[PDB]
């Protein structure tokens, strides 16, 4: 194991952080951000993540590029990121390839699948979550939110139950392998980005077992593609190698960004008792129709029901901007506002740039639900080709989980020591609460 000479962990810079918001992590991503829009403007130029870059807080240009990808722009991450994700991760992927998986990914995540199967699920994990909390103990919402997310993916992609020490363990594995990402690409013994090699070593003999057992399992039940390891197996013609970094990078972002989806939510609405007074009106009328008809488990119209619940959701988007940029590199010399992106450069559209503007939201820094009762000013899950393919499972998680939050728990930082400073939110700690039960 390497003794390195102590300095800065993560990226240059900017720290831990590849463009989304990561609890547990050091970064400076903020600082930097106001310094360089302060001195140079909106459009500047910096060398970020190993290349000269062009960082963009222009709402217009960040249209603009993720509009035109595959034409002026493509998703480009840093060669390291390879290593970690896979040559095959559509993550990272551009082409005919990605195309394919994003097919699949659409398929997997279909609205009518969120509908028939999904929503049962989602409910079933959140309990599994909530029932085990505890009064007056603290504890890490973010942690017990990636406990619900990282279930219900596992659950879908290769049938693993709640629970389970095959579950915890692959949970606990995914930890050091996701923070390879924000991590400086050393590949050295003893540092985080050795290890999260390691770990990725470690997923793929595990997922590889799993599609030898469903392999298995397809040839049974011919003489059962319910997992979305045995779809691809039987209607794809995905190799090995594919299908391997496929499900390793659905289950990342699987879990990774709606985990602190929910508990942004939950740091948003401590600060602000009246949209939890409002939230537990939607939600307690909702449970009494639900009892009026002897039903037990949310179906569709009772999620078409929520219609505040959607307020907080977007609005905790909009204000917490889980994903901070994107990566894009330009395929072409391009010229906007009078100034020219040469070809090659990295380009970084700074998409929660738009979320913070005055001059679209009226008091942008403010934590206001009802400015959703009266999109082009917002983008939380990107635009163009490669618009989200979870969005909707994503809102439908925070929707379910926060159903039941607020009717069974009220909510308290661990401490009062957490205010909103704009620019970024972040949680080192996890975001620490204690709960008590309503009863
Ligand atoms: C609050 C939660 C989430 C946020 C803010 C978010 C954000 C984003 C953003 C900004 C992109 C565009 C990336 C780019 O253009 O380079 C993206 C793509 C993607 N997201 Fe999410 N996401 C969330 C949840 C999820 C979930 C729950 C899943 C799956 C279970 C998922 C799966 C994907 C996939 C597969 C892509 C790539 C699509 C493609 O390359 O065509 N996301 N997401
Ligand atoms: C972070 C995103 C939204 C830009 C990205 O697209 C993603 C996962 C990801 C994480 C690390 C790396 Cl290095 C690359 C991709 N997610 C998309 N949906 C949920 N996460
Ligand atoms: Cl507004
Ligand atoms: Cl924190």
């Amino acid at each position: 194991r390497f003794n390195l000479p102590p300095g800065k962990s993560g990226w240059p810079f900017l720290g831990e952080t590849i463009g989304y918001l990561k609890p547990y992590t050091a970064t400076t991503l903020g600082d930097f951000m106001q310094q360089h829009v302060s001195k140079y403007g909106k459009i500047y130029r910096s060398n970020l993540f190993g290349e000269p870059t062009i960082v963009s807080a222009d709402a217009g240009l960040n249209r603009f590029i993720l509009q035109n990808e595959g034409r002026l722009f493509e998703c480009s991450y840093p060669r390291s990121i390879g290593g970690i994700l896979g040559k095959w991760s559509m993550l990272v992927l551009v082409g005919d390839m990605h195309r394919d998986m994003r097919s699949i990914s659409l398929n997997f995540l279909s609205h009518a699948r969120l509908r028939t199967i999904l929503l049962k699920d989602v409910e079933r994990h959140t309990l599994f979550v909530l029932d085990s909390w505890q009064q007056n103990s603290i504890f890490s919402a973010q942690d017990e939110a990636k406990k619900f997310t990282f279930n219900l993916m596992a659950k879908h992609i290769m049938s693993m139950d709640p629970g389970e020490e095959e579950t915890e363990q692959l949970k606990k594995e995914y930890v050091t392998f996701m923070k390879g990402v924000v991590s400086a690409p050393l590949n050295l013994p003893g540092t985080a980005y050795h290890k999260a090699l390691q770990s990725r070593a470690t997923i793929l003999k595990f997922i590889e077992r799993k599609m030898e057992e469903r392999k298995l399992d397809i040839k049974e039940e011919d003489q059962t593609d319910d997992d979305l390891l045995g779809w691809v197996l039987k209607h794809s013609n995905l190799s090995t190698e594919q299908i391997l970094d496929l499900i390793l990078s659905l289950l990342f972002a699987g879990h990774e960004t709606s985990s602190v989806a929910i508990a942004l939510a939950i740091f948003f609405l401590q600060a602000c008792p009246k949209a939890v007074e409002e939230l537990r009106e939607e939600h307690l009328e909702i449970a009494r129709a639900k009892k009026e008809l002897g039903e037990s488990e949310l179906n569709w119209d009772d999620y078409k029901k929520m219609d505040f619940t959607q307020c907080v959701i977007n609005e905790t988007l909009r204000l917490g901007n889980v994903v901070r940029f994107l990566h894009r590199k330009a395929l072409k010399d391009v010229r906007y506002k009078g100034y020219d992106i040469p070809s090659g450069w990295k380009v970084l559209p700074v998409i929660s740039a738009v979320h913070l503007d005055n001059s679209r939201y009226d008091q942008p820094n403010l934590f206001n639900p009802w400015r959703w009762q009266q999109g082009n000013n917002y983008m939380p899950f990107g635009g163009g080709p490669r618009l989200c393919a979870g969005s909707e499972l994503a809102k439908l998680e925070m929707a379910v989980f926060i159903h039941h939050l607020v009717l069974k728990f009220n909510w308290e930082l661990a401490e009062d020591d957490k205010p909103f400073a704009f620019p970024f939110v972040d949680f080192p700690n996890g975001l620490l609460i204690r709960v008590s039960r309503i009863l």
